[PDB]
């Protein structure tokens, strides 16, 4: 049976303040661009439409010189952090941002077409764009959140798929890692292997891999691990509604029209799907720039950072503004003006701040507390006396080993803790 | 005389907590797609707005492992399970999802006499969509919820319905079953029986039957076992104005307007209907995911569940996005882009998850009580000591036998309710 | 000097709850179609956009049996109702509809006009529509509500109306009777009488006269039996811009411009005139399925149902969905399309449920007690010991003194007013 | 260690009002006009959407006659004014205002085009304009504010930005001036470096640097002297999606696209640029025209105006209607139009007034107290016994230093903040 940390894990009454520097990082909004085809380096793909994943790493609370070495009793128990505030800075001012495709497989304006459309051509494929669903959540842990999404299902023998039949959808349960796109609109599925056309969404997302967190499955986590904060905030409307250009894989069945003639003899597209559209982004729903207390964690952890660890899921979209960069060909940069003297850029940034305010915790470590442990987390024993079950995965590891201080009057987030306090 | 349950139902102070798995199911948003066809096994017909109306089937607490058979004596008492405790979840995310039909009955925009159109021909359908009313709701009972819509009205014997002249409109009275379609802006009626043309509607409502649900007859009805908890929240728009192709049936008072030459000389079309259109879908006005306590009833019933049943009744239009998914025809997949070969088909899912904490009553078996419960329910005492009245009916049965538990600490809905309780 | 009734009416503590049926009426919602046309009997004129005016009928408390008739001295003492709770319940689901007109007057687009326009030639008008100005309210009182409205009064003597010259306006009070049409956004005038055109509007307001309530008379009223409950909840907006055909009665002054040449050399229409627009219908902002305690009214009378009388005012617009029907010529359904096979048909439904808490009062008839009642309304002692001031207006007469009932626990809105009372 | 102003500042209980007189300013809202060109003296450019920063000049209280001169001892210790209240009243009506420029770089309209577009010749520029994000903040300082910005990095000597690539992207920190135009919704950029094109952005942002305030700097500030009051209110939505002419400088990778032929052989442009637009802008969202009071500030500095000043950072962009004016060519002003022969201009208008509650402090000079104000900013004890570090900026002075008043009770604020103190 799983026992909340809050009968075993005896908290201190030392508090330190731990902040990251300035996280940064610029980027193309759409897609990596490769190093050295023109210029140096290569340019990370970086959207406002992507997880940010920070790993914290913590200092060992036990190899770790304390204010006074006799908080504790090294023999008969042990040291843990226990996250008890946290401020998600962010950097850039509010803006809008657009992402697009050059061949977007848009048949035709279904919303209130002027009459009949085009015919079943080929290629209508029109160059449109869209701003996104508007998304701002936070995610806090001691183990990394679990996303889902919807894959091709499984390859049975029974029926081989006949190809051009649609496959089963799967649900699949994974890891969020850093870079990891949001769902955006268009659903939270694998599009690199449900779409052939490679055009029914818009650039960034066209070959990637949408998730959206498992609240669900999280909440119902026995120990809960992954989440023990969590901020949602999330708003969209349909702009636009369109058509699909392709055959129907599922036909109409007869009995749900009237037969015509000429072009409406057949039945045309009845796919449709709208773009998205976030609506106003204003300053009063912002999430973050604000400090947040963990009072009592929904789970049974109570902001216990096991192995010294802390993982921060973040997604802001509020911040999307892509700016634009244009250089000449011609040194002089000439007078009369011509588009294609022109090259034409676009860099997307991404400002962060990390603040926490943690805690010291005891834990006796008496035999059944051990037992108890070594069944939730056998590693936990073996690092108080190697390989990490994460090293697989994309995290943007923030280290705060060195920024932990015992003064809290002398940070932002310091004073707020104190005054809150009392 | 009708009396609260809490006379005759002594609560207890035990409480279980019970769970469904994770209820899940995927299909067409339109209509089902007959097996075989392409491929194995039907593809069922599931859309965002269709109700859920699930059938939660409890252990009888009589035949039941108590923690204690001293809580009452089975001589004079039986026990009965009282809901305390709920939590519909919601698994996918937010996003809107569009409906539509290839030869909708649209004449013109009448919002705004635009521009002309282009057509040969003299059937004038066009393939338009639209985005449905936003509802949300949830109805819990130990009896399934009624619902009310129009249909043809009995065609009288002593006065014929010469064909084409209007049916007479009646009101019926019907119970909500699984997949039932909702109000989605066209009004609540049989839209197989009073529209001929089968295009006045969308796809997904064309041949079905809206429902809305009664909630005045509910409140009205003298136990209240239909409902004994109600949250609705919706919202809607009108997003475009249009027009009925086809012949008046009633005339246009010549008094109205002044005749006029050419085309003019005439009234044209004088039915119009606006396409429906929930607005922003936001999380803030979200009705699920959250616990909610059943402090007091509306009605007599308090919570109480005779037949150790439960029906819960839920509708969520928040989360309708329709996946795209789309293989091609050849199987190396062409590097030269063509509609012809691309199949489009469109799939959408519907993940819940159902929380309940219950709570153990008795009820002293004297002779005014039985005698009450006979006229009340004469089934309630014959299963103390089968055929089920609504065997008829299709429920998505859900099984919690197996799924009591009385440590609410190790569940999710248990520790809230714990909190809540003090 | 008039006086607050809650000097000389004593209140006991004896309540009764008072319930209709369900009050339901279907129709046309444009125009009432003449009977024996194609069907026997007619099909009333039904909007969303017409009062709803009850004549509530209580039973005479005096003639009445009592559950003691020791509450009062019948030699000394008269009883009177004095509502204390009331819930109006609406039945049909949120919806949005549409009212147009064939040959509306509308000449051409003033918002944003490509260019110029169409020639002032002479028959232009278009079959255009327009959801009306979105109206909540609720009016209770002894005697029936007083609306205003613009007419055109009368031709003195002295000057004459020239034939083409524009007309005076009168504000005129009236009795809101049942079926008169609210202000939709064209204003409330006599639409029959000030315009000749009977173009100007949509066709169910075309020939009607749209009142709205005239709260600052009835608020002004010395006794107050007009209103002692007041709700009102109305908002729109501007959707498109136009112009009005015809010539210019007023001429537009040479100093407010500079001529031009050609079509430009003399001003056009400057008659302008936007189509209203109810934006987003919420149940959020829903005012009615909620019941309303009368505490304290706003005038001199408290809630006192003179002559054993109620007066209940209603509009609501947040349910105005019309049902589309269409049947076809021929019987065996033709399976080929043609719009003249298809008779188009237009129903609307007001489904209502009134429910009321009612409070036995005492009148001690003493010399002046009488006196100043003689004043106030002589024909309320008569009562006490014919005609009356209103057998003249429309009215939905709904009877309620065959449903008085004492036990309020088993009534939704009796249950609700016991917990509101403690 | 820094420490809080509070505990070596000590208050007194003497509060002076001082108030600006009416800061006034007109001029061309998109470039300042060189002077003699039509009309003696120049232009000055004043936009809506650039920083108001006021550096208030304050009297040095120690060399000022006091209510009483034994408030302190003048030879042990010093006189500071602190700040407690600040109006910062607004003038002209709330109105919206446009820019533009006349050769905008908008290819075509990609939020749904018709279907394609124009060829990229040579010159599509069209003339757009456009409503910028709507912007409300307010800080005060006893040191000018940080902004933030990107701008192009400092060229590689071992890698020389080869003419046409992308520089690299350098945030840059600076001093607000009064005159820096604020992010309009473009980004927070150098225009002037990082777009060659010049017809980017609109006309008053085209050539200029947008700067945005560094929050996370200013917070982190040991001393925090450059904030210690922060009011933002911004918000925005994306109005037109809009492509880019030129070529593209970063390729769109072969893997995220199937090839056609014809024009969409080869991929079109992918940079994307929305239109910003502050929505609705409401007297019930201001942020001006009312006190505010500084009860404790966030920073250690709590509204300590050393070397007895104030920096006023100010944006408002609820106020940014600009004038149109216009004369004739002729002076009898022809009776006959014509375009030719009117000059139409451009004039904005910005009215301010500022308020203020000061508090009289003493400073008693001990050992450690100098040493620490030494330390924290030496030319402090300096003045207290020449050059400034901000005599190279532009800032509007605003000289109080014959403003302060002793009787709060003849003024607005003044009167208001004694009420506030009860």
């Amino acid at each position: 049976a799983v026992v909340n940390t809050d009968d075993y894990v005896t908290r201190t009454s030392i508090f330190y303040h731990a902040g990251s520097s300035r996280l940064l990082t610029v980027g193309d909004p759409y897609f990596r661009v490769p190093a050295g085809g023109g210029n140096k380096q290569d340019i990370p793909k970086v959207s406002a439409y992507q997880y940010r994943v920070f790993r914290v790493q913590l200092p060992d609370p036990n190899k770790f010189g304390l204010p006074d070495t006799s908080i504790y009793n090294p023999e008969t128990q042990r040291l843990v952090w226990a996250c008890a505030g946290v401020e998600i800075g962010r950097g850039q001012p509010l803006g809008v941002g657009l992402s697009g495709h050059p061949f977007y497989n848009k048949l035709d304006d279904t919303e209130s077409s002027h009459a009949a459309t085009s015919n079943v051509s080929e290629d209508v494929r029109d160059n449109v764009s869209v701003d996104y669903k508007q998304t701002q959540l936070c995610i806090l842990g001691c183990a990394p959140a679990i996303g889902e999404h919807w894959a091709k299902g499984t390859a049975s023998k029974s029926r081989p798929l006949s190809q051009g039949d649609c496959p089963p959808l799967e649900l699949k349960n994974t890891v969020l890692e850093d870079g990891d796109m949001v769902d955006t609109g268009y659903g939270a599925m694998d599009f690199s292997t449900l779409q052939d056309t490679k055009c029914e969404v818009p650039l960034d997302i066209c070959q990637s891999i949408c998730k959206y967190p498992d609240y669900l499955q999280m909440s119902a986590d026995p120990y809960g691990d992954s989440m023990f904060f969590c901020l949602r905030r999330e708003q969209l409307f349909a702009r636009h509604f369109w058509n699909r250009a392709g055959t129907m894989g599922d036909t109409v069945p007869q009995s749900l029209y009237i037969k015509g003639t000429g072009m409406r003899a057949s039945p045309g597209s009845c796919v449709y799907s709208p773009s998205p559209s976030g609506s106003i982004v204003t300053s009063d729903s912002q999430l973050f720039n604000k400090p947040y207390w963990l009072h009592k964690a929904q789970g049974h952890n109570n902001g216990v950072c096991w192995h010294n660890q802390l993982f921060v899921t973040v997604v802001d979209t509020t911040r999307s503004t892509n700016l634009t960069i244009c250089a000449s060909t011609q040194s002089p940069v000439p007078g009369q003006y011509d588009a294609t003297k022109f090259k034409q850029y676009s860099r997307h940034v991404e400002e962060y701040d990390l603040q926490f305010i943690f805690q010291l915790c005891t834990i006796t470590l008496t035999a059944d507390v051990m037992s108890y442990i070594q069944s939730m987390n056998s590693s936990i024993l073996e690092d108080w006396n190697n390989k990490d079950p994460y090293d697989k995965l994309k995290f943007w590891n923030v280290d705060l080993k060195e920024k932990f201080s015992l003064d809290l009057d002398q940070y932002p987030l310091g004073r707020k803790f104190l005054v809150q306090a009392g």
